[PDB]
């Protein structure tokens, strides 16, 4: 009847109590979900990174939008610059004799010019280049040197970008690139769960091993390129960029770190693929395949692959999906069966009530 009071019990407990302790009984949170997303550079971690906002965070705001904006110039600069300078790497012709001196005034406004700015008279020069038939000879050549896979797709909108007042679409902003070494994080809401995602670069470089020892973590989610199959090695190092990307999921696998953790294989960049399967053999990648050079075959083939780089023998924990990072649609049915095998595997206590 008193609550300040109090009447129950008798002559066992006294003294000062705790109850203000079991205060960490709310600190319990198993609603927590931390997931790393590992893979090579290149892969859409980052663009994974984006889609949580664009799905279960707000989108990004206009202020933000405008923020890329610098980042898109860079990106469609150094997209035609490396075209250009395939354009010798690999002896191609100009369509049109004259945009030879077009690209020799570029390397120069570029080296001068304000990182992240695209005058008028560059765009220009831009434009006219990307209408030339030599250096689209070289753009579909792409698979031989690093080209930007989002080089196509902005040179394409180049005078969309160039208008004043531009404002990047969802689009745009997905398609950006950032290198990063350290770490991206990201924490959203969805479906009365908390998640913080961790987006951890340098593998290829540094591959450091403290990441293990970070604790809670739900799942792992590694990005493969699907679209690398094709990039032939001048490197000369024994495997090229998809048997390298190999080797680092295989170590993922064969590292035995006994934190209940489930990895989850993103066979990223579908739609790229797509195109490519059907003009480059994936014998390129995998000489010993006597499969068909088809979408559904041969990526087919690549994910088992991957899958058959298991060491430890993960009782119902290789899960796997190919997506397209950049394609929000996609994104959000892969992790909608992905947040689907979380709660079920990774199940608190179910509430019933
Ligand atoms: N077409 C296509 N492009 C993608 C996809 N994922 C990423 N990209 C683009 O590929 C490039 C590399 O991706 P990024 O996230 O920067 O790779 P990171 O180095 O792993 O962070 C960027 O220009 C992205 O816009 C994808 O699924 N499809």
């Amino acid at each position: 009847h008193h609550h300040m009071g109090a009447g129950a019990s008798a002559e066992e407990k006294h003294s000062r109590e705790l109850e203000k302790k079991l205060k960490e009984d709310a600190e319990k949170d198993a609603r927590t979900v931390k997931l790393l997303l590992l893979g090579a550079g290149e892969s859409g971690k980052s663009t994974i990174v984006k889609q949580m906002k664009i799905i279960h965070q707000d989108p990004y705001s206009l202020e933000e939008c405008l923020e890329f904006i610098a980042i898109i110039y860079g990106n469609t600069l150094q997209s035609i610059l490396a075209i250009v300078r395939a354009m010798t790497t690999l002896n191609i012709q100009y369509g049109d004799s004259a945009r030879q001196d077009d690209a020799r005034k570029l390397m120069h406004m570029a080296d001068t010019i304000e990182e992240g700015t695209m005058p008028k008279e560059m765009s220009d020069i831009i434009q006219r280049l990307w209408k030339d038939s030599g250096i689209q000879a070289c753009f579909d050549r792409a698979s031989e040197y690093q080209l930007n896979d989002s080089a196509g797709y902005y040179l394409s909108d180049l005078e969309r970008l160039v208008t004043p007042g531009y404002v990047p679409t969802e689009q745009d902003v997905l398609r950006s690139r950032v290198k990063t070494t350290g770490i991206i994080e990201t924490q959203f809401s969805f479906k009365d769960l908390n998640f913080r995602m961790f987006d951890v670069g340098g593998q290829r470089s540094e591959r450091k091993k403290w990441i293990h020892c970070f604790e809670g973590v739900t799942a792992i989610i590694f990005c493969v390129a699907l679209s690398d199959y094709d990039l032939v090695l001048a490197e000369d190092e024994e495997m090229n960029r998809m048997h390298e990307s190999m080797h680092l999921f295989n170590s993922i696998c064969n590292n035995k770190w006994f934190t209940d953790t489930s990895i989850i294989l993103f066979l990223n960049k579908k739609d790229l693929f797509e195109e490519k399967i059907k003009k480059s053999p994936l014998t390129i990648c995998y000489p010993e395949y006597a499969g068909s050079n088809t979408y559904e075959e041969a990526g087919n083939y690549i994910k088992v692959q991957f899958l058959e780089l298991n060491m430890r023998r993960d009782v119902k924990e290789i899960y796997s999906h190919m997506t397209c990072a950049t394609d929000t649609q996609n994104v959000k049915f892969v992790f909608d069966a992905v947040t689907d095998i979380i709660i079920k595997e990774n199940l608190k206590d179910c509430g019933l009530f």
